């Protein structure tokens, strides 16, 4: 499984608070930087990871505002952790944005007599307050 921090400014969320940018913090921008422990991967093997930065609408409704892509490496025992840096976005004051991740293994590892299939392991929660960040209002 996956289980993700954002940090805003280097102010991380929780499972019970999301991330909070101080109005005149946001001016510049908000470094969005993003923590995955993953746990039940292949050691030594290689994923693509792709994080979203997604603005959450009080509908529930969700628009993405940045993605990234890295190679990473299961280290061992398939558990560990790994970083995802957005770099600086220039986020709405008063809006609500979410990370979500997902590791794809660039080699087939689950199975017609053969591994034929990429281990898929993801954290796409717009609920989980830890991957969360609000930019305050005045």
């Amino acid at each position: 499984t996956l289980k993700t921090t954002v940090a805003a400014d280097g102010v991380n969320g929780s499972s019970e608070k999301e991330a909070l940018v101080s109005f005149e913090n946001s001016k510049d921008g908000v470094d969005v930087k993003d923590t995955i422990d993953y746990k039940d991967l292949v050691a030594n093997e290689k994923y693509n990871l792709t994080g979203k930065l997604m603005h959450v609408k009080d509908d529930g409704s969700l628009e993405e505002v940045a993605t990234k892509t890295t190679e990473v490496t299961a280290v061992e025992n398939g558990s560990g952790q790994w970083e995802l840096d957005f770099g600086n976005q220039k986020l709405q004051v008063g809006e609500k944005y979410v990370v979500f991740e997902n590791a794809e293994s660039v080699e087939n590892l689950i199975d017609n007599y053969e591994l034929d299939t990429k281990q898929v392991v993801k954290h796409e929660d717009k609920n989980d307050k830890a991957q969360t960040l609000i930019v305050e209002k005045p």
